[PDB]
């Protein structure tokens, strides 16, 4: 299955606010989650941003004690048959909400040393995978840097503004093979310049894990020093204990 990453809505897209508002739903005094699906909890210090797809129509879950979790209605109910939910096999949500309708948002998310993080489009978000929801980690995700790339060379175009994108990559992951940001090397490397290039980007994704996760050593936080797969699981139950991140499973 995949670690769901509790990001937390602080403000809202204007675009958005009047939604919120008729639901009676604050985001400053309800704990409202965007759930990104992760199988990488280490890389978690290197997130600059929060991509969901203009695509997808989310719902807006409740999610109990206070809590209530953004993603696709699919993922949801698969979590309330895992007793991460009010009642099994219940998943209305209180209402539901575009991609689009999100962009330019507020969110702080777990671990990430980057701030002032916003909710940014990615046009190839695979629907009935995960929740929907993918964080953005540019230094050791390919993916995630070419849309970061395309972003940053045309916001007015893509409809964002440019101080929302971050191009300056803090390392995170060591390896000998890359260096310290494996996705760029590899995006340079394997020449692609499209986040539509999809045969090559997943040649890229595997490499990069592989090499990454076997061979690579943390560069930040509590386990800097240590082998990736030593301190990959430490970090995720760090996570789970503090209360920023759960298991999930489809
Ligand atoms: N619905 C969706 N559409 C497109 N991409 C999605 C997605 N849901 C999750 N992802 C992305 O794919 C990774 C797992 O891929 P596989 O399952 O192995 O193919 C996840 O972990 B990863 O999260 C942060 C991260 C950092 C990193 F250095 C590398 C990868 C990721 O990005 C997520």
């Amino acid at each position: 299955g995949y670690v769901g990453i509790k990001i937390r809505l602080t403000d809202v897209a204007p675009q958005a606010q009047e939604l919120f508002k008729k639901e009676s739903l604050d985001v400053k005094e309800n704990k409202v989650y965007l759930v990104a699906a992760t199988l990488r909890p280490e890389t978690m210090y290197g997130q600059t941003c929060c991509f969901v797809s203009p695509k997808i129509d989310y719902g807006v879950f409740d999610a109990g004690n206070g809590d209530y979790f953004i993603t696709t209605e699919r993922a949801f109910k698969n979590m309330s048959f895992q007793n991460l939910t009010p009642k099994r096999g219940y998943y209305k949500p209180l209402f539901t909400i575009n991609g689009k309708t999100l962009i330019g948002s507020r969110i702080d998310a777990p671990y990430a040393v980057n701030k002032n993080l916003r909710v940014l489009p990615m046009e190839t978000v695979l629907a009935t995978k995960g929740t929907g929801v993918v964080t953005c980690v540019p230094s050791d995700s390919p993916d995630d840097f070419v849309t970061t790339r395309d972003l940053a060379n045309k916001p007015e175009y893509y409809g964002i503004e440019k101080d929302w994108v971050q191009t300056d990559i803090v390392p995170i992951v060591h390896t000998e093979k890359y260096g310290d940001k494996c996705a760029e090397f590899l995006v340079n490397d394997l020449k692609i310049q499209s986040p539509k290039d999809s045969v090559q980007l997943a040649n890229a994704k595997e490499l990069a894990y592989k090499e990454g996760f076997y061979n690579g050593t943390m560069l930040i936080g509590k386990y800097k020093g240590d082998k990736v797969e030593d301190a990959k699981p430490k970090v995720k139950q760090d996570l789970i204990d503090e209360g920023l991140a759960f298991v999930y499973d489809e």
